[PDB]
């Protein structure tokens, strides 16, 4: 139809914009972290920064990148400095005893020094330890945060004399992404969202969507868009009743933590 391929060729064009603007946004926050992982690494082998200086480093990141929701560097076990730990949070210190400085944001828009569980094999840190790459996980509600808060974190291996001591990585607030979809607007009357690399919702209509896997109307063809990398659109959805639209996904790579999102770009009739 040349109505509908007209709307195909909009949304794409517009979800083109979209999508280099998220993935400059991520790629310029994955240089941020390897560039951290490397000043914490390097930092470790010659001695020339202690455990408190490295808390201090940390901040850097948040100061400079506004992007970024949060900093922080899970520690190998005993790797960094071997010294005691137990519960001291202004030293990295959690209830486990391992070394876990975090920055993050807090309600009112401020940055504070919390403390997390060292899960191994969770996503943020088990990609990266795994792959020995940067990599990004799917959308998880953090733990340490000051007020619980959904986030994607982008992880980088930290190395310290080619012996790996532990993980470093920076956040994306699944909020702060939705203010991008914002900032840059949407269609007029249009709708733009964003899906992970499962199809998990990172920016959704409602709020209870997040971090929920895709299940809607043209549920398959965001399977296969994902597979091909190459856009689909799902014709003729409702939101019942109402004005119905046509869905069009994009997937686009994000740079270099091995990963694809979709834009979901919605266009009513
Ligand atoms: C500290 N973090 C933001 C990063 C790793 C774990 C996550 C958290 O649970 O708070």
């Amino acid at each position: 139809d040349r109505v509908e391929t007209l709307v195909f060729d909009g949304a794409k064009t517009e979800a083109r914009a979209i999508a280099s603007d998220i993935a400059g946004s991520v790629g310029e926050l994955a240089a941020a972290a390897r560039t951290m992982s490397g000043v914490l690494g390097r930092g470790h082998a010659g001695q020339s920064t202690d455990r408190a200086g490295a808390i201090n480093l940390l901040k850097a990141n948040l100061e400079q990148h506004g992007f970024a929701f949060g900093s922080w560097f899970a520690e190998e076990p005993k790797a960094y400095d071997g010294k005691d730990v137990i519960d001291n949070t202004e030293r990295g210190g959690n209830a486990d005893g391992a070394f876990t400085p975090y920055w993050s944001k807090d309600r009112n828009g401020n940055i504070q020094l919390s403390t997390f569980k060292a899960d191994y094999a969770a996503e943020w840190y088990g990609l990266a330890a795994k792959s020995g790459k940067g990599a990004i996980t799917q959308p998880y509600l953090a733990e340490g945060t000051d007020v619980p808060t959904t986030m994607t974190s982008i992880a980088y291996p930290v190395m310290s004399n080619g012996r790996m001591i532990g993980v470093s990585g920076v956040d994306i607030s699944l909020a702060a992404l939705a203010d991008r979809l914002s900032a840059v607007k949407p269609f007029g009357s249009g709708r733009v969202y964003l899906l992970s690399q499962s199809g998990k919702w990172l920016a959704a209509p409602i709020p209870e969507l997040l971090m929920k896997e895709y299940d809607g109307e043209g549920v398959e063809s965001v399977k296969d868009a994902l597979s091909t990398g190459t856009p689909r659109m799902i014709e003729n959805l409702t939101y019942d009743g109402n004005e119905p639209f046509d869905r069009v996904v994009y997937p686009f790579s994000l740079p270099d933590v091995n990963a694809q999102w979709l834009v979901l770009v919605d266009v009513p009739r």
